[PDB]
């Protein structure tokens, strides 16, 4: 029921919202789910990052993350960082979605 | 013998050097052996890109790979990019030498 009296915003990888003395920016990631961001959090004490949710995967199915701007955020100067500590116990890499779409192709031809 | 007449130089992370239509930079890497660059020619027609030998290590025992600078280097525009092939069959990631140093010290206890 409370959809009419909440003010819903959209932004986008390019977006800045400023208050006072804070601003929020945006950087593309990669997920289990489409359109994940990762964010900037910018204050006169220095600046703080939040990873979301990540992985890296180099040929997605979505926008690939922006890690251009990553690198950017990281040469700026940050404070302290917020990363999703949530498959820290395995050291291998993750398979690309890439590599799963091709098993479900070759599914779809053998049965 | 000819060490006597030919000249030698010694460049860093930093130098530059220019000429009348033609400059070329450096970004550290990470290799088989110590102090390995990448190079980027800047041309008129565009910038080149040649990966000296990488792999990527990010516990590396030398300095490491200098990503930021690699990031900016895409950003600012890249013609061609001459990148390393010879490891491109085997699909997992290096193993870090921090591993080895690992499994060295591991040996020099139980001998």
């Amino acid at each position: 029921g409370l959809l009419r009296q909440t003010k819903l915003n959209i932004i986008g990888e390019d977006d800045i919202v400023k208050f006072r003395k804070t601003a929020v920016s945006f950087f593309r990631t990669t997920h289990s789910i489409p359109d994940s961001y990762g964010i900037v959090v910018k204050t006169p004490p220095g600046n703080i990052v939040h990873t979301g949710d990540f992985k890296f995967d180099f040929t997605p199915v979505g926008e690939p993350a922006n890690l251009t701007k990553m690198a950017e955020i990281g040469k700026e100067g940050v404070l302290c960082l917020l990363s999703d500590s949530t498959n820290s116990e395995n050291p291998e890499f993750t398979m690309s979605e890439r590599r799963v779409g091709e098993s479900i192709h070759d599914i779809f031809r053998k049965v």
